[PDB]
């Protein structure tokens, strides 16, 4: 039946995107109820970017220093505050499209959908994972600040990311919806670089289970392994150490395929040591680590091929 890196339908989120301008800077904002959220760096000027003092720069502005536009309608800002690295703009109107939602701080290794926006207008949607080094490999251009990352459960949108900047390696950094950065990054244009990253072991294992659920067992073997013996091989290939908690999480998938977690680890250990041998898994020539065990169960069918 196939396996794709699919994102959540973006509708509920599109109806919350607005444009926010201050000075000569324009970026996207998130409009929920009667509040608009956006990167606080929107109040910076070319010279302020290197070493800005936001509390100082902010006190120097008023409600009308901010221009908030929803579609082709201007929104009147009647208050403002700073929450960590975000600005909280109160508007005279409550967003009619506000969906049931909540703010969540995603954890490393987890995935979410990003709705790339420009000038308050949604341009695209794609899935990505929060890297262990706290960055994401997105696709953002100037003007994308304010674009958000999210997950959806039933009809509740869990916002978990707002975009703020790009690092030298072409990767991206941002904050949760409370304005707290993911990683040791700060909103200042002083030299910063992503730390060394690692492969998300739990996800690679989840992805292998998905492959089995979809029909092939070519990579499996007759061996098994000690959690400890696996981790020695993990360090060598720069994979995150596997823990008992990770083993526990893979429980349901293990049950649906009848393949013991440690046996799959043995299978992975072999793939890392011998390679793909010119063969593919779910269409890939490399081991994918951007699918959580949750993403697999969500997408795949509850019945394995066999
Ligand atoms: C959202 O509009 C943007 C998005 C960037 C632009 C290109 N792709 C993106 O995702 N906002 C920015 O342009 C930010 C804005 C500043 C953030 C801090 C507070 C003041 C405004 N800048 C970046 O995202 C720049 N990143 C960065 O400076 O990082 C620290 C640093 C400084 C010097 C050397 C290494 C690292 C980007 C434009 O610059 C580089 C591509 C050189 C990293």
């Amino acid at each position: 039946s196939g396996f794709r890196k699919m994102a959540f339908p973006s509708g509920k989120v599109e109806g919350c995107m607005v444009q926010v301008t201050c000075g000569t800077t324009t970026l996207n904002g998130l409009w929920l109820d009667d509040t608009v959220y956006c990167p606080r760096h929107v109040i910076c000027t070319a010279e302020d970017m290197l070493n800005p003092n936001y509390e100082d720069l902010l006190i120097r502005k008023s409600n009308h220093s901010f221009l908030v536009q929803a579609g082709n309608v201007q929104l009147r800002v009647i208050g403002h505050s700073m929450q960590n690295c975000l600005l909280r703009l109160k508007v005279d109107t409550s967003n009619p499209k506000t969906p049931k939602y909540k703010f969540v701080r995603i954890q490393p290794g987890q995935t979410f959908s990003v709705l790339a926006c420009y000038n308050g207008s949604p341009s695209g949607v794609y899935q990505c994972a929060m890297r262990p080094n706290h960055t994401i490999k997105g696709s953002f251009l100037n003007g994308s600040c304010g674009s958000v990352g999210f997950n959806i459960d039933y009809d509740c949108v869990s916002f978990c990311y707002m975009h703020h900047m790009e690092l030298p390696t072409g990767v991206h950094a941002g904050t949760d919806l409370e304005g707290k950065f993911y990683g040791p990054f700060v909103d200042r244009q002083t030299a910063q670089a992503a730390g060394t990253d690692t492969t998300i072991t739990l996800n690679v294992l989840a992805w292998l289970y998905a492959a089995v659920i979809n029909g092939d067992r070519w990579f499996l073997n007759r061996f098994t392994t000690t959690l400890n013996d696996f981790n020695l091989v993990a360090m060598k290939y720069n994979y995150e150490p596997l823990t008992q908690d990770h083993v526990d999480i893979l429980g349901p998938l293990s049950a649906q395929t009848g393949i013991a977690v440690l046996d799959m680890c043995a299978a992975l250990k072999e793939l890392l040591q011998n390679g793909m041998n010119g063969r593919t898994i779910l269409g890939s020539t490399i081991l994918e680590d951007e699918f959580t065990p949750f993403d697999v169960v969500r997408q795949c069918s509850g019945v394995t091929f066999q």
